[PDB]
């Protein structure tokens, strides 16, 4: 058993609805005016080709920025300087508008949440997950902190063997609806989180999708709010976004918490700019200044072992969900696989959203070239 | 074997992406921005309870309005007279600008897409359905033409017991994604409609919701465009509409043509608005004059032989898409389970968009009443 969980609409049974259900009352009514959280659904545009390139500035600094993007896969980008827009591209065929999916950036926006509540006392990083949590007992989440899920301490055995569909990388993916559901698999997200297991140690970065579903399923115990709506209520609606942000949900209602949000990159640039305006938000304060400050610090370089991040970054680090480069500009990052970034350079008050689709999720070769645009359009808008 | 279908995206294989390959390249650069077709979403609201009452004029009319639509499961109602919005409610818990599930009313909005290839003479009616896919020879659809799929009247061997899962009506929806699949059944709504059959006569009216998706199926083969651009093209992006509609897909990506459109319910009167303005609309014309006389003149009354319509409506029938009344008024209606209506009235130049949950998805009843409301309030919007 996996407890009490935000029901679907208001007086809704565990669980309720399902593929099979919906359209039977009392859920049809809620479900008629969400289907899409049901049934795969598409877009019937209303509205009647080419890139869009619209680099401004950068441009004379950095005269093959175009091709550089392309050649990482870039579906859109955007410079936001201060509260100003100096520069933009978007892919032949994704517009301006249009949604890209967050991947791990998703991450950072889940600890902002957490962040929230912490500023509200109504969580203590300190505590045991458990305090949150219970029927996370006996897992590999029974003993850790609050904060060690959220700086990603603790040692979990999770084959990331995609090829294996054993993999718990593969299965956290067909517990939530990424992917086809195969017999024996957990029922949802909730389930499989209990079914993770280490060797108790902690301390040590260990880079794991499942730890935010724990932050998220952490938030819908503390708030009574489907982690969709505390999403929103928390962060999204206090930032003005032009567009609703969406989010998978797995059989349950319950939203991929660690890489399923999708939003334009105008919306998402506005996350930035709340993280360099003290953590205050146009709709009011998202989270406390010393939450930013404490992302902005980093977390500690010595539970940082991961060579894919220090070989670039010798003294990055990570904590609350974000990674924390460490570098001369202090500059800290969401990242997603296949290239996507919330970048953060408080030195220029800059923010960079790069939304891609690399072929592969993760390769040196594609990391190399994603950072040194990123740096180079940094650093393109130093005072010269 | 079903032939050539509309790819997903520009250059992409038959199927492709499946919920098991769109995180891999070719696939994830289309799927990246569109992943609510693959995975089930719910929107993450940029906005930060209560009954919206505004039933203007006909408020006095029509005193305990508000209380019958009460009655009958109302989410949205709008009344449109000309071009101006005289009458709105909308329930607790559902916003004006929200979406909703308009069940059959979607074959309506696909007969119009129909109709505009018509105009442009790339479907003639007369022609049988497998001149335009050869695919469905051996089936049901072997002979008839294209108006009697318009019309319906063709005899198939479908059976509406929803209670028993081997029944057509069950099989359809798991065959679309709406419900769980089962072992044997159609990979696809193209594959599923190819497995019906009938006694091969034809002339009276029989309402197949498996109709609409031959005309979806017919729609594509003869522009070469996903039914969902289909739809967006010929229809939804001439209205300027102020939001994008969305329409379930099944797993190749065919739109739910018969009964997953959704929409606001403002939108869904532009549609009605385009039909009184002889088929033109903000954006250019949809249909012809001469198909929108057709839809308002009715078809044949000898072919309807639904008691469950006709005891109502004595002299009613249906063609292309629309349910005609035959009353005294002419009143021609689209209409869905569970009380949706994109209701005409022309006498009053006036359209009336109702959108419920009813809890059953068919009762005398429930019709009874909804048709009483339907109707007061065209005759509410009379010059007297
Ligand atoms: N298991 C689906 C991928 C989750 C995103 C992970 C990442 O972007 O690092
Ligand atoms: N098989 C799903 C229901 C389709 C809608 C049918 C109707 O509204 O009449
Ligand atoms: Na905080
Ligand atoms: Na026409």
């Amino acid at each position: 058993s996996t407890g009490q969980h935000p029901a679907r609409y208001p007086g809704a049974a565990a669980g309720e609805p399902t593929l099979d259900s919906w359209q039977e009352p009392p859920h049809n009514r809620w479900a008629f005016a969400h289907l899409g959280e049901m049934v795969p659904s598409a877009a019937v545009s209303r509205r009647p080709g080419h890139a869009l390139a619209r680099l401004g500035a950068i441009a004379a600094q950095l005269p093959d920025l175009e091709q550089r993007l392309e050649q990482t896969y870039t579906d859109a980008f955007l410079v936001l300087r201060g509260t100003e827009v100096v520069a933009e591209y978007y892919r032949a065929g994704f517009a301006p508008d249009d949604r890209h999916l967050l991947m791990a950036v998703s991450k950072s926006l889940c600890g902002t949440v957490v962040g929230a509540l912490v500023d509200e006392g109504r969580i203590d990083p300190a505590q045991p997950v458990t305090e949150y949590v219970p029927e996370l007992a006996g897992s590999v989440y029974d003993g850790p902190s609050v904060l060690q899920v959220l700086d990603m301490q603790i040692s979990i055995d999770y084959n990331e063997d995609y090829v294996d569909p054993a993999s718990e990388v593969q299965t956290h993916d067909r517990s939530a609806g990424w992917s086809t559901r195969r017999h024996g698999d957990p029922a949802d997200t909730y389930e499989f989180l209990t079914t993770l297991r280490g060797d108790g140690s902690t301390g040590e970065f260990q880079y794991c999708s499942a730890n935010t579903d724990v932050l998220a399923w952490i938030v819908e115990r503390v708030t009574g709010l489907r982690y969709v709506e505390a999403l929103s209520t928390y962060l999204w609606a206090k930032l003005d976004a032009d567009r609703d942000a969406t989010i998978t949900v797995d059989t349950t209602g319950f939203g991929f918490a660690n890489g399923g949000v999708s939003c334009t990159a105008r919306d998402l640039a506005r996350v930035g700019r709340m993280m360099l305006d003290g953590g205050v938000a146009p709709g009011g304060r998202v989270v406390s200044e010393d939450w930013v400050r404490r992302v902005l610090a980093g977390g500690s370089h010595e539970a940082m072992t991961d060579k894919g991040f220090t070989n670039t970054f010798p003294d990055g680090s990570y904590t609350r969900q974000w990674w924390c480069t460490g570098n001369e500009r202090g500059n800290v990052s969401g990242i997603g696989i296949h290239g996507q970034n919330l970048w953060l350079d408080p030195l220029t008050d800059s923010v960079i959203v790069k939304l891609s689709s690399w072929p592969d999720p993760y390769t040196e070769h594609w990391h190399r070239l994603q950072n040194g645009i990123l740096l180079d359009v940094s650093r393109a808008l130093d005072a010269v």
